[PDB]
């Protein structure tokens, strides 16, 4: 599913900004 | 399947919200 | 997929806590 | 099965554990 794959992307993209944000 | 879709729209919300959390 | 169906609830539970917080 | 759906709940959990453990 597009929808489902178009979060994936979004969650991992969310991961990396929040460790950066952290970092 | 109805789970995964809802997670991916409030997925996808989630990563806006944060992002503009810090704007 | 046990995997995919968790991060789904794991998922939305998430977002629930970060509303919290926030408000 | 897709490998990026597996990924990401892979790092959607970890997302969780960060979080909470930056939470308590
Ligand atoms: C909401 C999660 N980031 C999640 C992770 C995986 C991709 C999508 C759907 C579900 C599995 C849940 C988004």
């Amino acid at each position: 599913d597009p929808l489902v794959v178009a979060a994936s992307i979004i969650g991992i993209l969310h991961l990396i900004l929040w460790i950066l944000d952290r970092l």
